[PDB]
């Protein structure tokens, strides 16, 4: 109820405002933490380990190196795709609260933060490619960056 708490929807350009300004500092966020120091004590959950596990379960597409540096934005377009975010999310509903907070997250691994080197997702599918990347070494090149 609009009345109470919680459903709180003002418009769409409400939910892109506060979405697109936390997305663009995440990324920029996420990218000194790794100059300064290795990804690998940086914890992106505190369930960062069992979610890598998951993807790997319920996605053993994904798991290879190859598959885990980058993606494209219309191969997540997919129906069978948004359907099988869902059911990722349906997992972790338990556990990751701000599944939906939004953030930027770069299509390949080993690319910059250009525009289409970059595609909007939420903080889940973020999480499932970061914990992935991070343990594979593949975002190892931005600690190597000046």
């Amino acid at each position: 109820m609009s009345t109470f708490n919680a459903e709180t929807a003002d418009n769409l350009e409400d939910i892109e405002k506060q979405f697109a300004v936390v997305a663009v500092e995440q990324a920029e966020t996420y990218w000194k933490l790794l100059t300064s120091v290795p990804g690998s004590k940086l914890r992106l959950t505190k369930f960062d380990d069992e979610i890598y596990e998951n993807f790997m379960e319920r996605f053993p597409e994904y798991k290879d190196v190859e598959r885990v540096k980058k993606f494209t934005e219309e191969e997540l377009k997919t129906k069978e795709a948004k359907e099988r975010w869902r059911k990722f999310f349906t997992i972790f509903e338990k556990k990751i609260e701000d599944y939906n907070f939004g953030t930027l997250l770069r299509t390949d691994a080993s690319a910059e933060y250009g525009q289409f080197t970059t595609c909007f997702v939420v903080r889940l599918q973020f999480y499932a490619f970061e914990i992935a990347r991070n343990k594979h070494g593949l975002n190892d090149w931005i600690v190597g960056q000046k």
